[PDB]
């Protein structure tokens, strides 16, 4: 009874092709998505930002929530950038929230590993929170950071 665990462990196995971030809610509304960036494009862009995800209820968004009013269109944004540090940023009408602490709109802020962002604030029973998943393996690349270069 192995060998169907790798069949299962496939799905849910270490991504690490181009892996950014990844989404989770943990309160059960919107489903998982992986959000990623490719390397070469970040070792060879030296400005101060390489990819950014939206998140909301706007089908344009990187991210596809259910459809909660308290939520806006893109109710927050995360940004991918410098040495392998990841940015949150906020956008939404109604505010963001980070583990219960409200955040500056449309401000930068530093990633935590397995964090959790919280929205729809105003009513106990109208919040939406959800996870935010760092691939250890994108930062392994990161942390070494090797141009290209053949053996």
């Amino acid at each position: 009874a192995t060998q169907r665990f790798l069949i299962e462990k496939f799905s849910q196995e270490q991504i690490g092709e181009n892996i950014v971030c990844r989404v989770i809610c943990t309160t059960g509304q919107i489903p998982i998505r992986d959000l990623s960036a490719d390397i070469s494009q970040v070792l060879k862009e030296k400005r101060s930002i390489k990819k950014v995800w939206t998140f909301g209820r706007n089908p344009a968004c990187d991210y596809h929530l259910g459809n909660i009013s308290r939520l806006s269109n893109k109710h927050f944004q995360i940004l991918l950038g410098e040495d392998g540090n990841l940015l949150l940023n906020d956008i939404s009408t109604n505010g963001t929230w980070l583990n219960g602490q409200k955040v500056e709109k449309n401000s930068n802020q530093l990633l935590s590993q397995g964090d959790e962002i919280t929205v729809g604030v105003g009513v106990e029973s109208d919040i939406l929170s959800l996870v935010i998943f760092i691939n250890d393996k994108f930062k392994q690349c990161l942390e070494q950071n090797k141009v290209d270069r053949i053996r």
